[PDB]
């Protein structure tokens, strides 16, 4: 009943992406499990469409060029499509409870609502104070988890519409395409040092041959370019003079390893820089040590308001592929468009990749060797939470739609390739 | 020797949420105490001794020496590879021997390693072990300012220093009363004029309007609109029918505020940023304030700060606050349409919020120090709400 529009990637089970239309039964499409989930049939039919989109400044990228930010958390639905959301429970005495509100066609949803109970004054301890500590022991998790039709979104009210929000969940399946390709391009550490050289130079690196540059002043950083590029038979060369007196030319030389990955991998594709999607799906720890060495390269790290890691790139396919593999590891993404630096030649803009997550940062920090950059691996063991974002649903036209439907209770949910978490009955 | 020690004039908060300087403070005086509670000061210490500045990296005072700053580290552990073994590191308390041969205790980064042909075993109960030596993400201790060099990289940079909210409340505010006035008093000083009680505010947002409204009315006041204020949208608001907030012919948010009770600050706050406030939810829950007025930024950052918030600021001053459920519990008290958030889903504790900082060896100098009563737990609050650490004694 469930279904989306023709078009709509879908994350398969083995981490490759397919078009809705083009899913077969007996096919595996990936849960947020990191686990396969069986397509058993496929509901085809026409209903009104439904547009999900997360409220963002972008959405515009779609047929023209790449320099504008494009917003990748969306979908189209049909009407009777379940969004998996959530909202958070709350109380102040007003709250946040599950409830029914009688839907326009007659059918009784089940949904979020804010509810009130005044009750005479004189009394207050044992009176509402009484509710409170009740509502705040009612649940331990901190939000409602349940789903809801697209068609019936608008009968949510303003405040529970408002702080309802749908999730995307980290890729936890791992393939093992980066080690693969090491193994039969014929140490322990390769790996490793491999993604974090190539991040290194996907952040500010020549893009006809294995040199990048490094902060002059980070002595540690650069003890770690020398150790690593010593891993897999390197040379490394430095050269003083990048930026007035701050950064170093770095020469990696021996075929060369780290120019034969670049290109093997698509680092680089028809002279243009990029993150290869098939990183988003790879061993996680492969992914993490690519983003420090990005990271350790042209960006920088905040802890204000919360540890957050930023990364600076003129490359729309580095921004896009950033984003993707980003957000593969569970991490909260935000991208701005700001003006640009100058280096000989002037670029008008520059983007700004903003990301967050807690431990799943801190993990990925922890492999940095930057002075500024390196954070403490996380206290303990920790999950790589679903995150979630706001989203705005516009009603379309009446349309063909495409679904499929999951084994047996199985959890009834898996990804688009999104990362996106939907719903199919 | 055995002490608090700081620089002359350094601010300390007192029990009753005034401030005085640390060179007026006298026996039997009462500072405050993180837990809003007093702290009974038992001897004056002073003396000669070099001199420390603490200061956050962008909050900041100025020890002796030996005086014992109040630090937190995280706990950290993690598993690695590497002629070839399993590594595993962590943060953990240790010693270190100081130039001057003293024996000093100190988180310390440490390595463990062993061969790859001897099996995880180990290094997976070292981690097991880690995880579950405390009932804590960090370790809570202290160091004296002489002795923080002493750290390794890691650990120093990991290491951060706290501010405590000021949980202590005076009803200064209710007692005056002859809520909904902090509120008003929020838009007042948000978006208002200065020689009339008329401020601004976003004719559109029924939302809005209805709390002006409504709350003119709790307080004996008619509505009044003339529109106009704005180029089609801030529609005049005038309340017809002291505290400090009007200071100077400028915009000014008063002291007693951060002493104040906290729903009152809360309120207040609720009431300045549907004044002219931003919130967002980018990467965690963020309201904005955007100020000229210098009184103002500073009596929002500490009003701010008293509840336990993160601020940073940003003529033009970006003021931006941070805290989650801290902050949660101000939004849900606006009534603006993009300001309004729901309340906490729990009960929520206003923790001690840390601050990254940096040290300075500066010269020898006269210090101010105070000591406890050896029955406390040795810290107290400075005017800026870091906490500090004085020895107790008898
Ligand atoms: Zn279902
Ligand atoms: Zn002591």
């Amino acid at each position: 009943e469930g279904a989306f529009a023709k078009g709509t990637n879908v994350l398969m089970a083995d981490g490759s992406i397919e078009c809705i239309e083009n899913i077969e039964v007996g096919n595996k499409v990936m849960g947020k499990d990191g686990r396969p989930r069986e397509v058993i049939k496929l509901p085809r039919g026409r209903e009104t469409m439904y547009s999900v989109v997360q409220k963002s400044q972008h959405r515009a990228h779609k047929s023209d060029s790449s320099r504008e930010v494009p917003e990748l958390l969306k979908f189209t639905c049909n009407a009777t499509h379940e969004l998996v959301v959530r909202t958070p429970r709350s109380v102040r005495v007003i709250t946040f409870e599950m409830g029914q509100k009688k839907a326009p066609d007659g059918r009784i949803v089940e949904l979020v609502k804010e509810v009130s109970k005044s009750y005479p004054i004189s009394e207050g301890p044992e009176r509402a104070n009484e509710l409170v500590e009740s509502y705040r022991k009612a649940s331990n998790k901190a939000y409602f988890e349940w789903t809801i039709e697209a068609r019936d979104l608008s009968l949510l009210g303003s405040h529970v519409r408002k702080a309802t929000y749908q999730t995307y969940a980290p890729i936890l399946y791992e393939n093992d395409h980066f080690f693969d390709y090491m193994q039969k391009s014929k140490t322990i550490e390769g790996p490793k040092v491999l993604a974090y050289l190539l991040g290194l130079w996907i952040g500010d690196g020549l893009s006809d041959r294995a040199t990048f540059s490094v902060d002059s002043r980070d002595t540690s950083l650069m003890e770690r370019v020398t150790e690593y590029a010593e891993k897999l038979n390197l040379c490394a060369e430095y050269k003083d003079r990048k930026e007035p007196q701050v950064a170093k030319t770095v020469n990696l030389y021996s075929e060369n390893p780290l120019w034969d990955a670049i290109v093997g991998l698509g680092f680089l594709k028809d002279g243009v820089k990029n993150i290869p999607s098939f990183l988003s799906t790879d061993n996680i720890g492969t992914r993490e040590t690519f983003l420090a060495g990005l990271i350790d390269s042209d960006g920088y790290v905040t802890d204000e308001h919360g540890i957050k890691a930023t990364i600076k790139t003129i490359h729309t396919s580095v921004r896009d592929g950033l984003v993707s593999l980003a957000r593969s590891l569970g991490l909260v993404v935000s991208v701005n468009a700001e003006p640009a630096k100058v280096d000989g030649t002037k670029h008008k803009i520059s983007y700004a990749i903003y990301m967050s997550g807690g431990d799943v940062l801190l993990n990925v920090l922890s492999k940095c060797a930057g002075s500024k950059k390196f954070r403490p691996a996380p206290a303990a063991a920790f999950a790589r939470e679903c995150r979630g974002f706001y989203f705005e649903l516009q009603e379309l036209k009446e349309d063909d739609y495409y679904g499929i439907t999951l084994s047996d209770d199985s959890d009834h949910q898996f990804l688009l390739a999104n990362q996106v978490v939907v719903h199919a009955c």
